[PDB]
């Protein structure tokens, strides 16, 4: 704990690197759909969910920031739905009765948008100065 809310970031570095991680880890996600690998997708969106906790972990518990505080809403969603979605795999016969091809649709949507929403972030702690 500490206090008051914060106006800016703790450490620029840790988040750029919190960030840039994030994206790699969702590239991650789309490459294995492309390649057909609904297994690798529950480890696929794990991986991506640890850059999301461990980013926000960085930040206070009760941010400053007017874009910080909708950013962790929907950062944070962005995991656990991809997570929830990834949970259902079709890792079983291609007959399987679960919709493989929707999975693709909603791994994509889903990865998309968490790797756009970090495109906010990041841009929002190099504009910002925190003076």
């Amino acid at each position: 704990l500490d206090g008051d809310p914060d106006p800016g970031l703790p450490s620029t570095e840790d988040v750029i690197l919190k960030t840039e991680q994030v994206t790699k880890n969702i590239q991650e996600l789309l490459r294995a759909a492309q390649e057909f690998k609904h297994d690798s997708f529950v480890p696929c969106s794990e991986k991506i969910h640890l850059a999301v906790t461990e980013m926000a972990s960085l930040f206070p518990k009760r941010p400053a920031l007017e874009p910080v505080r909708s950013s962790l809403r929907l950062l944070n969603a962005s995991a656990y739905r991809l997570q929830s979605e990834c949970r259902k795999t079709v890792p079983p016969e291609p007959g399987a009765p679960v919709d493989f091809q929707l999975l693709t649709q909603q791994v994509i949507q889903c990865a998309y948008d968490i790797a756009k929403a970090a495109k906010q972030l990041v841009t929002i702690t190099t504009r910002e100065k925190k003076q």
